[PDB]
């Protein structure tokens, strides 16, 4: 045919790298091939299901686990459709889930059940202690509703306040001082009830977008993948024309500007050079890109500074196997959902995929973020198997306190099988963190320099951090789609660019 | 004698716990004993020297390593005197140390050597790019000089602005908007040149106190301990009347309010109860205290919230052994100091304790904080020994770029012995972090509730975080001293309280 031989390089076989390869396989551009290199021995990146055994429900999702049916997520559910993903309902809110703060259980209708307000000798203002949801919907609500109208325009309006942290916004009452002003302890309590420890000190725009996703105006249903999110990776993996090359950690990316041809880019793997690429799509988390030698690409200094400085949140999960689902049978927690607490485990997630089992059951006993995750992570080994006895003992004791209304410590201990697994994303060298969670001013100042193609339009920084949808599959997918667009555009492949718009624009 | 038998419990054998025991041994209060329990098999906590071998200079300090001779540090140098510590000069600034940002070496007298300013197509304002030190001394200088006058009063005046982050202070120009206002990229560059990644998003008071310690107005000399900071632990350890009990991890602290006697406090260790304590001094980092069952102490909710929420900074060190000190012989870096860079290693510290050696030499190749430390930490194992090959390769490549003016990669590689060691404090279960580094408003709001004795004046939260001198030995020592004071006071031991003031108040 007409189009000259071209070869592109995809760095990373997570969902964004796999999506790029899937788009290319679909477009069937003549004489175009790709190599996809993955540092880990495992494919999927932050799509990661841990199977204790291959029994139907004997797993937990270490990375992505739940997906809300909202318009901005269409591209995700389209990917689920293309791959035949078996979806089931995910109960964000179930029933009878305990909530434990300051050693008091939540009680419906009671004033200050946790006894943390000034009226009971605490420091939380009485006007705040029981109206956290309402006060935050007043600080976020305008932006959240504009994000439902149209996410891109809603995002642009939110960028007018991006210089503020959530705590800053609440202390001053908006950019003009017109919204309510809150003291420290009121802001602290709103953070304690709404997110993870310290996270109101990150961007206000990120708190708004997380409220938009977890408490969307259209009260959506949630879904998960029966058999684990890694089924998606398997489906995508197997469709590929060129298989993932695992155990291939890219150490350098370069473009030879002394050579005028299309394929003048290289990557270095294990000290060996891989050359002849007309475009390199990097899909790693930014911490991994930060460690590569990128001198050969002549990046803009501020783009380089974004790679180093864009903030990543931590996250840790601990899953315990029990001989029967005691939370279902003894506590009446029959419909998924999650228990929240100021105890170290913070959040205990009841699986939505084993609701009708009666024997061995997995419990996502601890799901943490930020400093909470770093503290649990200090007791965790991501490769290995003393400090994880300490971890197990800690989780069991927190679990007994959290379910004290119906359960004793001895009974939870007796039901425990001795099988557990835990994971801390910051300790994963292939990610270096859990997911982007920008600081104040980062989305409006650093991000646009992150997203500009480099090496004369041949280098793309792709992935969840390269999107407005951090910590969601949708970000990875949009960013991947956008990079393919720029690639086609850059090489003036107008027939295939139109074909992309028809077959792949949602 | 008159005084009835009493027994106190010291949780943790770091420097604050060891100092408490040393004070008590000195006061020789009749019928008073103590137990000191340490979770680790090793004593010293964040005083931690790693000896590759027992040769005189073949070590690096994983925790504390350097001490500035300033008035607020007197108590530390007094402890050094009491224990016979061999001090030598520590060169904060040495000579010929390279600085590498945006792949350009620093050049004295050049305008924008790193080529990051707007005038060269960057984003750093031209009025900022080369005057970072001056602009920050204008934002900090007033407070730093008042801290030299008198640290306690200087600290109290700094608490009037404690609600602001450093970035907030710089974006608005002080609490009244009277100081200069800086845009994002100017603030970003000040952070890049002055501290670790993202740390201007923490408290402005903490940036001020770090500028006060590392750039004190009285331009002080710095010292380190010849043979490693762990010599201090050995000296303190050996003087104790009651030896540290290692491998004793406290899991719970309680007071039995149904029993009226002095010794009504207990701790739980390995599920066994240890009772009969008239006071418990907890000296652990707060993340460790957060994991204990403290229901038996009826803590104030806001005190509990401080334990969970006070922010900890991360820190990671990597030390490599070389067959000769090539930085001395080939690069003319003969007087210690440190090289700084935007490369992943961030800071390379040249030891001040092997300046005259010519054979095998240790290099502190990487010293990082915050998100920089988490990223290096993801390649590190704190107990164990693939990802640390990646770590070594990364450090060697960064070292070649940083010393490119006098060294090649192959030559640095050839000089490398294959012996290295690395450590990440956030991954240490016995600490859970590196050291306190408070967020906005935390020092002025959460801290005072941290410091109030609990359990009717019998429970003390002691350590560096329980002081105004975070991440310094002086904080631990002051906080320990203060807890002993309150203990004596609480039990009306007036003769021994005066004796404390005579023998131990600096
Ligand atoms: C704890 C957690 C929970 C989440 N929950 C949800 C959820 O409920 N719903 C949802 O929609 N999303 C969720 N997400 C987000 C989602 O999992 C991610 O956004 C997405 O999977 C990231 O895909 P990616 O391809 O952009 O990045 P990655 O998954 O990180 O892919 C990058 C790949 O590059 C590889 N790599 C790294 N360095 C190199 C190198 N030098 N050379 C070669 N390869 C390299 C990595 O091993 C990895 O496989 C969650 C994320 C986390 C961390
Ligand atoms: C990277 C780094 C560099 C530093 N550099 C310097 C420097 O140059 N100069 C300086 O002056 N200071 C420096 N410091 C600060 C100094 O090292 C610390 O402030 C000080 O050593 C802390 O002493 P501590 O007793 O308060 O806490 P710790 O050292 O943490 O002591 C607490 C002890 O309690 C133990 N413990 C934990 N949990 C339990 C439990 N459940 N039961 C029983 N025991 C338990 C821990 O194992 C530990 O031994 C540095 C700190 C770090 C992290
Ligand atoms: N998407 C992830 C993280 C969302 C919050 C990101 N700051 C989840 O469902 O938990
Ligand atoms: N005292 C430590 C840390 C100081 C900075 C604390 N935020 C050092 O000398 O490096």
């Amino acid at each position: 045919e007409e189009l000259p031989p071209r070869k592109v390089c995809i760095v990373g076989a997570g969902v964004s790298g796999l999506y790029i390869a899937m788009i290319l396989d679909d477009l069937k551009i003549p004489n175009l091939t790709y190599d996809i290199f993955e540092s880990s021995s495992r494919t999927g990146g932050r799509l990661y299901t841990h199977h204790f055994t291959d029994a139907k429900h004997d797993y937990y999702d270490i990375g992505a686990m739940r997906y809300p049916d909202i318009p901005s997520m269409k591209r995700t559910f389209n990917l689920f459709k293309r791959t035949g993903m078996p979806l089931i309902k995910y109960y964000l809110d179930g029933e009878n889930t305990p909530q434990l703060y300051n050693n008091h259980f939540f009680a419906k209708g009671v004033v200050d059940p946790y006894m943390v307000s000034v009226a009971n000798g605490g420091t939380v203002p009485d006007d705040v202690v029981d109206s956290v949801g309402e006060k935050l919907q007043q600080a976020f609500g305008y932006y959240k509703e504009k994000l439902a109208e149209d996410f891109d325009k809603g995002f642009d309006e939110l960028m007018l306040v991006d210089d503020m942290t959530t705590r800053e916004y609440l202390k001053r009452g908006g950019p003009k001082g017109e919204a309510p002003k809150y003291d420290f302890f009121a802001i602290q309590w709103m953070e304690t009830q709404n997110t993870g420890t310290n996270l109101f000190d990150q961007a206000f725009s990120e708190s708004v977008i997380d409220s938009f996703d977890f408490d969307n105006p259209t009260k959506p249903e949630w879904y998960c993948i029966e058999g684990g999110t890694s089924l998606l990776v398997d489906a995508m993996k197997e469709t590929l024309v060129h298989k993932v090359q695992n155990n291939k950690r890219v150490e350098a990316i370069s473009i030879d500007l002394d050579a005028p041809d299309d394929g003048n880019m290289s990557v270095k793997i294990g000290g060996k050079d891989y050359s002849g690429y007309s475009t390199v799509f990097n899909t790693t988390a930014l911490g991994c890109l930060d460690r590569m030698d990128l001198r050969g690409l002549n990046l803009h200094p501020t783009q380089a500074d974004a790679i180093r400085c864009l903030h990543y949140d931590n996250s840790t999960k601990v899953a315990l196997k029990f001989s029967y689902p005691w939370w279902i049978k003894d506590c009446g927690i029959t419909c998924g959902g999650a228990a929240s607490t100021d105890l170290p485990l913070r959040t205990c997630v009841y699986p939505s995929y084993n609701l009708g089992d009666t024997g061995e059951a997995v419990l996502l006993a601890s799901y943490t973020w930020s400093q909470d995750a770093t503290r649990i992570g200090s007791l965790v080994k991501d490769a290995p198997p003393p400090k994880e006895d300490e971890l197990v003992e800690l989780i069991l004791q927190n679990l007994a306190r959290l379910h004290a209304e119906h359960m004793t410590y001895e009974k939870i201990k007796e039901a425990y099988t001795g099988v557990y697994h835990a994971y801390c994303w910051a300790n994963d060298p292939n990610v270096g963190g859990a997911f982007a969670l920008f600081g104040p001013g980062q989305f409006s100042n650093l991000y646009p320099y992150l997203m500009r193609p480099a090496a004369g339009g041949k280098f793309h920084i792709v992935g969840e951090a390269s999107s407005v949808h951090h910590a969601w599959i949708i970000g990875s997918l949009e960013s991947a789609y956008t990079a393919v667009y720029q690639f086609l555009y850059k090489y003036k492949m107008w027939d295939y660019l139109r074909l992309l718009l028809e077959r792949w624009q949602y």
